[PDB]
């Protein structure tokens, strides 16, 4: 078995490789990079997303989210106030302002103490899940406005046309700016460029050991695990490497650097955190080794977790049984 200790790879397509998404997914599955759940994929010398960034300060951000913590710092959870509307121009004013900017550090380890020890005393503004892409029409390779929907994956597979559509999200961040536990919707893949600025840090549980973080979450947030059998599909719960390591639970960490791919796998738990003013862009996708992912995925249907258009069909096709409750959850 390959990559059987479950480390992130890192892989350096050449502009060749970088022709043939899917190929190149298979490939890197080949070397066993999806038992880590996140890999790392730095593009061809040759290779870019666009031109420049120098127009993009009058994209809106509709509702900008400030997160606030509760909890202990390595064991806290995040409920998102809704801010007034703001420009891209006017957030990255506020990332840099003398409240909210990075501080002084050593490097990414000194940075990531102090994301630990200080997070849940603040609460950093995140411009989150807006519809839209940065990527130039003219780039070819890896424009994750043009991959191969998840509707034409599982008509491809399955032969069963259905309703939606697949479009990618913005993410603009600050420091401290934080992304909770979770797996994709359904399971799916999930694949995210850095287009601009300071670093995203990961973690991510290997798959084949999600059940560990589970089990753990359930212990540590008790009664939103009484609320919900699937509470991790809120996006709301933090657990630091520290607690992770105390418990015992598998798991890696990786820096995400302007330029730099990111692909999550199928029900590969992560969680992380930016380290200054970015904006990333990500989108779900699958493959032939997603459909069997999709039917088991877990759901919420307590009504939190609240989800997409598109998510209906994927339900009513793989998971029939559920249909039904899942439905009387999102209405
Ligand atoms: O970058 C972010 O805030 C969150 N993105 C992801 O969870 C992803 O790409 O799967
Ligand atoms: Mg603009
Ligand atoms: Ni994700
Ligand atoms: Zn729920």
């Amino acid at each position: 078995a390959q990559n059987p200790n479950c480390n992130i790879m890192i892989f350096h397509p050449t502009k060749e490789e970088f022709n043939d998404f899917d190929k190149y997914i298979a490939y890197m599955e080949s070397q066993g990079a999806h038992r880590a759940g996140l890999a790392k994929i730095i593009p061809p010398k040759e290779w870019k997303a666009r031109e420049t960034y120098d127009n993009i300060s009058e994209i809106l951000i509709a509702t900008p989210l400030q997160q606030v913590a509760s909890g202990r710092a390595g064991v806290f959870t995040q409920y998102h106030k809704k801010k007034k509307a703001m420009t891209v121009g006017e957030y990255r004013h506020l990332a840099n302002s003398k409240k909210y900017q990075t501080p002084p550090h050593q490097n990414f380890e000194d940075l990531e103490r102090k994301y630990w020890k200080n997070r849940i005393y603040n609460s950093p503004i995140y411009g989150a899940d807006i519809s839209g892409s940065l990527f130039d029409e003219n780039t070819k390779q890896w424009n994750l406005g043009h991959l191969g929907t998840i509707q034409d994956l599982l008509e491809k597979e399955c032969g069963v046309v259905i309703e939606g559509v697949n479009t990618p999200y913005l993410y603009f961040g600050m420091w401290k700016t934080t992304f909770a536990w979770h797996t994709e919707d359904m399971d799916l893949y999930s694949i995210n460029y850095l287009h601009l600025g300071e670093p995203k840090t990961w973690y991510v549980v290997p798959p084949e050991h999600g059940q560990r973080l589970e089990r753990l979450a359930r212990e540590l947030f008790p009664g939103s695990s009484r609320g919900c059998g699937a509470f991790l599909r809120h996006k709301v719960a933090l657990i630091s490497p520290t607690v992770l390591k105390e418990n015992g639970i598998p798991f890696n960490r990786i820096t995400q650097e302007a330029g730099e791919f990111m692909v999550t796998f199928p029900y590969g738990y992560h969680a992380g955190f930016n380290h200054g003013f970015n904006c990333a862009e990500a989108i779900n996708f699958a493959t032939p080794r997603w459909i069997d992912y999709g039917k088991m995925a877990s759901q919420c249907s307590c009504g939190e977790a609240r989800v997409t258009f598109s998510m209906d069909a994927f339900v009513r096709i793989l998971q029939p049984e559920r249909y039904d409750l899942w439905k009387r959850g999102q209405d």
